[PDB]
């Protein structure tokens, strides 16, 4: 199960979210956690990662493409570019990679579940409600079977804790 075989087209999700399952507010997420960055780099690095067009907005120009990464961007206007990545039109085009990591946001979380078979969570204990227009985490059904860790706590001073699931 832990193995991916290389003619195999494994699909993850990785995200952050408040405890409220907000993961995006105006275009940015309303937190920073320099552990959840770490966590993030340590479990993409060396795979192809797919992003929806706003989540590569949301990277400072400079940063852009992630490095150690295949950066895929998913976009349906045919002038969209992502000058450094490849900019593909479904969800088919962009999974032909042996492990690929949906990075976000939440639109292509929700387009992407349904292929999934892996979720990497970080959960933040920041009391931040939803309001119209955030970006918010899927939701996972009873097909998915987690772990969740104990409560840590950030040298930012936030609690935050791991989820790992997973499914056939
Ligand atoms: N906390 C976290 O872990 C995390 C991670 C990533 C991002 N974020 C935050 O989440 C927010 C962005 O999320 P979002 O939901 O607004 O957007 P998103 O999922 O990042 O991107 C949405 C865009 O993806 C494209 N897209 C969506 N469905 C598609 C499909 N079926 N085929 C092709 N392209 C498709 C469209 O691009 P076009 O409009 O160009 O057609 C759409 O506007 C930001 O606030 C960002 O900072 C948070
Ligand atoms: C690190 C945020 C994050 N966390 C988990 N758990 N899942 C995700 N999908 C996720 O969003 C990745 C895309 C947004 O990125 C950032 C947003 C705000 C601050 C920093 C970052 N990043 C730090 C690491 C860097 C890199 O890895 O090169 C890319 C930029």
């Amino acid at each position: 199960s832990g193995l991916v075989p290389r003619g195999s087209h494994m699909v993850g999700l990785i995200w952050a979210q408040a405890t409220s399952g907000v993961i995006g507010r105006g275009g940015d997420i309303p937190w920073r956690l320099p552990e959840d960055q770490a966590h993030f780099r340590e479990i993409t690095m060396g795979h192809t990662i797919v992003m929806g067009r706003r989540t590569w907005d949301s990277l400072p120009a400079k940063v852009r493409p992630l490095p150690g990464r295949r950066n895929v961007v998913l976009s349906r206007q045919a002038d969209f570019m992502a000058s450094g990545a490849e900019v593909v039109g479904s969800l088919e085009e962009a999974l032909t990679s042996p492990e690929t990591w949906v990075i976000g946001g939440g639109q292509v979380y929700a387009l992407a579940l349904p292929y999934a078979t892996r979720c990497e969570v970080t959960e933040v204990d920041i009391g931040l409600p939803r309001e119209a227009g955030d970006a918010l985490a899927p939701v996972l059904d009873e097909t998915w079977r987690g772990e969740t860790g104990e409560w840590r706590f950030s040298r930012s001073g936030l609690r935050y804790r791991l989820y790992s699931y997973h499914r056939s």
